């Protein structure tokens, strides 16, 4: 078995290269993580896809630990398919594409903000971090007053392991204030997915009050540090690939599927930022393996979103690519709720960038630049601009 985590490459822009090695050549492979549990690990564009997919692979694995088991993305059929089927009466795709204009609005006062900072000014902490959790709170219904306290909670979120002590605690207080939350929008209802939510929930369903608060925490939770660390890895990829950038500066025409490249070539982690899956039948992958029953499997997007069978010269950026299958935003039945929401989220956030910053570019060299050590997801410590 080889150990996984692969090594973190010297460049920000370059994946491990173990995993074309892999994709391309044995393509299923035995791996062996650092507390010594073995593995398999499957790259192919259509081995990802089956695993996530395929009925016979599990995602079944403190306030934070009830919520990790309360929360969508550990659950298995048929809890999941009950509490999906409950949120999607009011997450749906025309109450997202209806925040578009607001979410415009969000990543302007944004960039207001930004560009009367002594420069050059770093894109991570000032723009790419408050932005998902704005757009989170438009959506939910957290109003202005509450949000630089619900930023604090949010930022102490992302902490390290080396800070599970400041994680617990403000999981703990999104937990109180969501309660509370409740009660105002119970009595006032607005144009929100909490006051929505709080009217399935008094209706005959049987969605508990609970199951709200667990839901408005896992959506900020999936939210929050892969959008934030994607904006600015995608600025950064651009900046890497200027006959690329080129193509989008006067053109925001071509912004969503430059978006959708984006997302496919610069991803979260090796596997999409996805947690291993655990088969419960044995199963026969498109190669002829057979992988056993009871195996912690890793599907690795990273690699599968360049798999040259699907992705025509899938090792390079081109911002134009019209056939893009991506499984950034995984597949089957836990598909990214968000997917069309994140989106439109980095659809606007760039686009404005360009917009607003057409000769942005980093005011460090790019060999500077470094993945934070202590993070779950691939993203920049800073990000160094001027324009
Ligand atoms: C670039 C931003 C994003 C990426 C790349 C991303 C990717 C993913 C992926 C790959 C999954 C599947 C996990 C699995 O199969 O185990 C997932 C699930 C999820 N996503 Fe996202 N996501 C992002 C943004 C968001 C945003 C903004 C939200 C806000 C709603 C969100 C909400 C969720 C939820 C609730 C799930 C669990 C869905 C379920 O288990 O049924 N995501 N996402
Ligand atoms: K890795
Ligand atoms: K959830």
């Amino acid at each position: 078995p080889i150990a996984f985590p692969f090594p973190d490459p010297p460049s920000v822009c370059e994946l491990p290269p173990e995993l074309a090695e892999i994709r391309d050549g044995q393509s299923v492979v035995e791996v062996k993580f650092p507390d010594g549990i073995s593995g398999w690990m499957v790259t192919k564009h259509a081995d990802v896809r089956k695993v996530l997919v395929d009925s016979r692979f599990s995602s079944k694995v403190t306030e934070t630990g009830k919520l990790m088991n309360e929360s969508l993305v550990g659950m298995d059929a048929p809890e999941h398919t009950r509490l999906r089927k409950l949120v999607t009466k009011a997450f749906t795709a025309r109450r997202v594409e209806t925040l578009r204009p607001r979410i415009t609005e969000l990543v302007g006062q944004l960039l207001d903000e930004l560009e009367t900072l002594p420069r050059p000014v770093d894109l991570v902490k000032n723009f790419s971090v408050p932005l998902p959790v704005r757009v989170i709170c438009e959506l939910l219904g957290v109003p202005a007053g509450d949000q630089d306290t619900f930023h604090a909670w949010s930022n102490a979120l992302l902490g390290d392991w080396q800070q599970v002590v400041e994680k617990e605690a403000a999981t703990v207080s999104l937990v109180n204030y969501f309660g509370e939350l409740i009660a105002v929008k119970r009595e006032n209802p607005a144009d929100d997915l909490i006051s929505e939510l709080i009217a399935i929930s008094d209706g005959d369903s049987t969605l508990t009050e609970r199951e709200i608060i667990a839901l408005s925490i896992g959506i900020l939770s999936a939210g929050h540090e892969t959008t934030a660390n994607q904006i600015s890895m995608f600025l950064v990829t651009l900046l890497h690939n200027p006959e690329e950038l080129d193509k989008l500066r006067d053109n925001r025409e071509a912004i969503p599927k430059a978006v959708d490249e984006l997302l496919r070539f610069v991803p979260l982690t090796t596997t999409g930022g996805i947690i291993p899956r655990l088969t419960t039948a044995e199963v026969e992958l498109s190669g002829g393996q057979v992988l056993p029953a009871g195996a912690v499997v890793l599907p690795a997007v990273a690699t599968a979103n360049r798999d040259p069978e699907v992705f025509e010269d899938g090792e390079r950026l081109n911002v134009t690519r019209e056939n893009n299958p991506h499984l950034a935003f995984g597949a089957g039945i836990h598909h990214c709720l968000g997917a069309q929401l994140a989106r439109i989220e980095l659809q606007e956030a760039l686009g404005a960038i360009l917009d607003r910053m057409p000769q942005v570019r980093l005011a460090v060299p790019e060999s500077e630049l470094r993945l934070k050590s202590a993070s779950i997801i691939r993203g920049l410590e800073s990000l160094p601009i001027t324009w």
